[PDB]
Parts: C-alpha cells; sequence; structure tokens
C-alpha cells in the first residue's frame, strides 16, 4: 500500500523545472522525475505548464505539482490499490483525470507516479526494477541494448543550417555493452578533435543532447565528419549510423519539403518534393553505413512512408507519426508505414500504457527504440526499461552531459549484474526478443 | 561493518571514465562516484588513469579500480574500522598508501571509497548526510548556500578568445533557495535570449558547465552581457557577479599576464604586468557588483596576491593558489594572499581532510566555496557537503546539464526537509556560520 505520495519542483537538464514524485510503502521512498513533454500538442499526452511568463519564463509546474499532492495523492492512497498492482494504479490515475489526452491532471503529474508506483513495485517484490518491467511485458528474458548516440546536432536540439536533426552511431558490431561505451565514447572523442581541426575549437560546443554542432551545410557533410571518426577510432564495419531527419519541421506547401534549412531565403535551392527527398535517402544508404532512419517524411505524409518501408531493408522509425499513440501506432500497422516505434514514455503517459504501446508495435512485427527526451533529468528509469522490454535499442543521448550518462552508467551497472550470461543486441538490435 | 566494496567503472559528464564505489554494510549499499581530477600534477593529490591512449583515449581507470578492489577493500574489510570511524577509515587508506599526494593507490581509488564511508555512516547514525557532516565538522546548525552560476565561458570549459575562464552570478540577494533557483534560471534563459539575439543561435551552445560561450573579445564584454540580462529579469540589485580569471594560464614571462587571449600573435596588445592586470580588476569593481574574484593571479605571484586582498572588501578566492592542500593554504594564510578557499574534494582525496582544509581556512577568518569539477557526475554528494559545513556558497555550474542541477536540485530537496526554519545564506555568503 503506497503510505504517502509528494511531488516537488526540480530543474531539469536544460534549466527549466519539472515534476518529481517520491513515494512511500514500508518499504520506504521510491522517487521517478519527468522528462520534457508537449505542453500542449494534439497527439500526445499534454505535459501540464503554469504559462505564467512571469514566472520560470511560463514553464513553472506548481499546478502539476498541486494535481499530484492533492488530488492523485489522497485519492490513490484511499484507493487501496497496491503498487503491485501497475494496470490498476494507471488505470484509476487515468479514470481521475477523465480526459483522454491528461489534460485534466497533466500528464507530468500522472507519469511521474506512475514510474514511482513501478520502482516501489519491484521492491515489493524484490527483484530489479529492469525484471519487474521484463514480467510485466511478459519477458522471461532481458537483453543489453545497442546504445544510440547522437553526436552532430541540426534542426533543432541545436541551430546552424543543417535542417536534418540528429546523426547517431551504433555500435552494433560491440562484443558488449561495456566494449559498446568504449567504441561510442573514442569515436564521440575522434570526432571533437575533427570537428575542432575542421571548424575550430569553438565548433566543439554541445547542444542540448550533447552532441557537437559545427556549421555544416549538407547533411552529407555530418555524414562524412562521422565516417571519418569511426575511420579514425578504427572501428570502421563495426559502427553503423542513424539518423532521425525530423522531416515534419520542414514540410512545408504540399509534398514539398525544406525549410530553407534555416535560411529565409534558401528556397528554390531545396524545392525538393517527398520523391526528390526519398532518393536523397537512398543515396545516403548505399554510400553511407544508415541502419536506422527517423521521421523521413511529415507525419502526414503517409505515402512517402509507406514507399520507402517497402522499398528498403533498413529501420523506418516512426516519432512525430506514431507519437507513442496506440491510435497513430495502429493506423501506421495497417498501413506499413514504418517498422519501429520510438519510445517515449512521457508521450503516453503511464508506464502501462507504454508497454502496451511496446507490445502493440512488437505484435505486428515492429522494433521498439527507447527514448530519452530533449529535456532530460538524473533519473535513469528508461535505462531499466529498454533493458525489460527486450527492445534491444536506446537513444539517450551523445555519451556527454550527466542527463544522458546517467542512463549508459545505469545500463553498464545492469550489466555487470547479469554477469557472464549477459547478451548484447548487436546486429540483431532491430528486433533480438 | 563494512562487508563489501566494489569498484566499477563509469562515464563522466564529459565522456570520460572515472570511478565509482559501492560499499555494503548491514545497512545496505552506499553508491558514491569521483568527479575530475589531476592525472598528474604537482600539487594536488594524483588521479590514477591508465595512460594507454589506445584504450579511451589513456584516460581509463581500470588501475585505480583494481587498487579499490584488490588492495583498499580486503584490507579496509580486515581493518575492522566501522563506516561511523570517518577519520580512522580515511587514516587507514593514506597509510595504506603511503605517498603523500596518493600516488601510489590514487586519489581517484581512495576519494571514491570515503565518500561512500561517509554515506554509510550517516545511515548507521540515522541522519540525513548534510547532518552527518556537520557533526563531523562540529557544526550544530546547517545552513542553505548561496549558488554562483557559471553563465559565460572563456579561457577553459569552452574556447574562443575571452581569457578570463568563468564569470558567475550569485542570487545574494535572493530570499531562499527556491528563489534563488528561479532567479538562477530565469537570468540564464534571458542571457540565452540575449547571446543568441547579438551573436546568433549558434552561439548558445554550451561547454563543460552549461554556460554559453559567444565569441567575444573583452572580458568587460561578458560582464555587459550579464549585466543586460540582469535588468531584462528585473533582478538588478539582487544578483551579484563572481570570476574565476586563471590567471594562472596567461602568465607568461616575470610578472607578465596574456595568453594573448588565444592568439599567437595577439602579443602586445595585452603585454600586461600583474598591477596593470590588478588595475583593471578594481575598474571591473566599481563598475559592476563583482563581489567575489578566483584565482587574479598566477599561483606563485604572491605579492599581487596580497596586494589586492589588502586593497578590497571583496572575496578573493585562491583555487589554483591552495590546491585543497593545507599546506598551500596556511602559507597563503601567512601571507593573507586571499580570505576565500576553494574547496574540491578530489583535489585532496578524503572527507577527512576536506573538512580538515575548511576548518583550518575558517578557523583564520577565510571563507570556504564548496566547487564542482569540469568532469563531474550524477552523483550529488557535494551538495549535502555545502550545506553541511555551512559554508553558504558553492560552485557547481550553470543551471544547465543534469550533472549540475543534480547538485541544485539535491540542495532543493534539503531545503524542503529543513522546512520553514531553513536559513539561506544571501548577502551573508561570505562567513554566515
Ligand atoms: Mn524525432
Ligand atoms: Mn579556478
Amino acid at each position: 500500500s503506497i503510505t504517502k505520495v509528494f511531488a516537488r519542483t526540480i530543474f531539469d537538464s536544460r534549466g527549466n523545472p519539472t515534476v518529481e514524485v517520491d513515494l512511500y510503502t514500508s518499504k520506504g521512498l521510491f522517487r521517478a522525475a519527468v522528462p520534457s513533454g508537449a505542453s500542449t500538442g494534439v497527439h500526445e499526452a499534454l505535459e501540464m505548464r503554469d504559462g505564467d511568463k512571469s514566472k520560470y519564463h511560463g514553464k513553472s509546474v506548481f499546478n502539476a505539482v498541486k494535481n499530484v499532492n492533492d488530488v492523485i495523492v489522497p485519492e490513490i492512497i484511499k484507493s487501496g490499490l497496491k503498487v503491485t498492482q501497475q494496470k490498476e494504479c494507471d488505470e484509476f490515475m487515468c479514470k481521475l483525470d477523465g480526459t483522454e489526452n491528461k489534460s485534466s491532471l497533466g500528464a507530468n503529474a500522472i507519469l511521474g507516479v506512475s514510474l514511482a508506483i513501478c520502482k516501489a513495485g519491484a521492491a515489493e517484490l524484490g527483484i530489479p526494477l529492469y525484471r519487474h518491467i521484463a514480467n510485466l511485458a511478459n519477458y522471461d528474458e532481458v537483453i543489453l541494448p545497442v546504445p544510440a548516440f547522437n553526436v552532430i546536432n541540426g534542426g533543432s536540439h541545436a541551430g546552424n543550417k543543417l535542417a536534418m536533426q540528429e546523426f547517431m552511431i551504433l555500435p552494433t558490431g560491440a562484443t558488449s555493452f561495456t566494449e559498446a561505451m568504449r567504441m561510442g565514447t573514442e569515436v564521440y572523442h575522434h570526432l571533437k578533435a575533427v570537428i575542432k581541426a575542421r571548424f575550430g575549437l569553438d565548433a566543439t560546443a554541445v547542444g542540448d543532447e550533447g552532441g557537437f554542432a559545427p556549421n555544416i551545410l549538407n547533411n552529407k557533410d555530418a555524414l562524412d565528419l562521422i565516417q571519418e571518426a569511426i575511420k579514425k577510432a578504427g572501428y570502421t564495419g563495426k559502427i553503423e549510423i542513424g539518423m532521425d531527419v525530423a522531416a515534419s519541421e520542414f514540410y512545408k506547401q504540399n509534398n514539398i519539403y525544406d525549410l530553407d534549412f534555416k535560411t529565409a531565403n534558401n528556397d528554390g535551392s531545396q524545392k525538393i518534393s517527398g520523391d526528390q527527398l526519398r532518393d536523397m535517402y537512398m543515396e545516403f544508404c548505399k554510400d553511407f553505413p544508415i541502419v536506422s532512419i527517423e521521421d523521413p517524411f511529415d507525419q502526414d505524409d503517409w505515402e512517402t512512408w509507406s514507399k520507402m518501408t517497402s522499398g528498403t531493408t533498413i529501420q523506418i522509425v516512426g516519432d512525430d507519426l506514431t507519437v507513442t499513440n496506440p491510435k497513430r501506432i495502429t493506423t501506421a500497422v495497417e498501413k506499413k508505414a514504418c517498422k519501429c516505434l520510438l519510445l517515449k514514455v512521457n508521450q503516453i503517459g503511464s508506464v502501462t500504457e507504454s508497454i502496451d504501446a511496446h507490445l502493440l508495435a512488437k505484435k505486428n512485427g515492429w522494433g521498439t527504440m527507447v527514448s530519452h527526451r530533449s529535456g532530460e533529468t538524473e533519473d535513469c528509469f528508461i535505462a531499466d526499461l529498454v533493458v525489460g522490454l527486450c527492445t534491444g535499442q536506446i537513444k539517450t543521448g551523445a555519451p556527454c552531459r550527466s542527463e544522458r550518462l546517467a542512463k549508459y552508467n545505469q545500463i553498464l551497472r545492469i550489466e555487470e549484474e547479469l554477469g557472464s550470461g549477459a547478451k548484447f543486441a548487436g546486429k540483431n538490435f532491430r528486433a533480438p526478443s
């Protein structure tokens, strides 16, 4: 039974307020923190901010914190639900909310309590959190994931010209998670050396996710840079590349992608319809070891999505397309729009729904890549989530900034706990379990 | 009694390996991680890296980890010392090391175990860590500190032209720690807006400590920028400025400071002897609300240090000068070289010595500013240390990057625990207890 639930305001990796929940059972205190979130969006669960631009730039969360403390807390204490009843507790809170997008209480309110209940539940049962998640998802085995280290930024998370949002490396050819961390950090540093040389020391500063953001023009330039770091590190053929185009941002008029790559007059110099953008992807695919591409098109450019998924043998990740929403996932499944779900727990709002989102996708042949948010915290929960859900692939930042390393370090501790019989997804990252 | 001690390698906020120690007593597991460190230096305790440039760029720590596991661990388990005997445990390890700078076992080896023992000791006694530290240091009361948020970078931590290393803001005029976090983040954001405007979006990327690093020329430019953010935020007169000149880096020939501010030929354009540099400081002091200056001169320019300390009424912080070393502190005390110790626990190597370093300084009228390292971890130990040592002032990064916010968030949780009777150093930050 829950003896106490108390939320407080803490600050995320970007300097903005966010919710932190303390939950008590006779076993003790269980703490969880909530990452980023859409303060308003039309597909994902709404994180409740205050909007008073006077206080914290309209980003405070005293409201979400209050909904937890004086609404969720007393109600769930009297509900008599045990932390061992994840689905029931999550269900209760949603009922309590009434809205479909958790707009009454706030998804950040619900998720914080939901995450805390999960950690408490694993403690009630006397098992580590990754095991409790596996059991909730019906897995008998867990597996160490392949990390997708964001290393070069553009579009967002940083701001130059480079329209493609993320360029990541994936040590698919690593023998273990330890070895993948080594391959990952070494390349990261060698890449720092390269960017410093090619663009000067000042270009080695980092964006929200710890990745460099040199003033590069063509996306291909980014890939070449990465390709050099891998060679320098001597990891050619062990590391593959991954992308997140976030194409929804530059989708302009009908069938037109652009953004002028952040140039109010770069127009025409990038008057490329989806098919031209799709061809461009294929060139990259044969020229670089690109194994996964996220959001190649706008979240509503369904037809170019299906075409690309049908015509390639690489992973096509749905982020803005699916929005961790089972309704969106279902449509994307019917349309064969993609073959991978980017799992962002705060997008849906609870642990139970997040797990169901993953099982849906997995049931329909998809892969699942667990994802952090731009605004993360020191909470390392998704590290246990990715191991527990046996997805084999996590995207939680470059190995720089501790809100990122908090997750990676935790997966290494888990690895150490699994012993010699710890399995690393590796080349089977797309669907290892 | 210690039933088990096991170290492992984890990654710091910069992507480099560092030591993490797990310590067990019948009360459970107590974990601590070690930050940055001088892999070799002549004044501070030496952190042991491996040097094999093939592995992790010569930065691995399997040696330090091994010294813990197969040397420190069995020895301290059989020693029969209790975690409640901080001084004895720390003493034992130093004996065990034999060297003066902890070069046999590695300061990173010793400090990790030392930090873990401290957390275990507070648990043995049933009190929070900040209280256990207060009691170790003989304090009856604890006090919430004034945060020194590094916001603009130069010299190191980033790399432009700006030779002065750090420019920080200090909400000395805040009513509480909560209010100081608000004042701190708001200014940080307003400053992001300003830098974006004046130098473009790309200039808002951050360095090792979460602070922006625009390509500014004159240090005065940095101060003006900050001054604008404070005005925009509407906090003029509540926030003061702090600096860390790290002058040791640009100290060239006899009585000559320069660095050409990172220009192989900026020579002459900054042929300034100490006295010219000292005058420059005074101009800043009357023109901007500068309350504290760290390392105004080279760690051996003793005479210009004394002159400056004697002639001003602001805080003069010794970082490279003192190196958390009681021998250096003693000399600086005799010479009246400064009036504040920057406390970096890993510089000295143990909790006991760190506490003694603080008491020495405090006994001689100095202030103590607890400091993080460039390469931090998600460990929030120094947050309890600064509250416990009643220093009233901590320098743990900009409110950006979670290895920084881990500390700030922890001080807010402590604040919440102290209740209404929680005292905030504020204007008395220099020596509040
Ligand atoms: Mn995306
Ligand atoms: Mn310094």
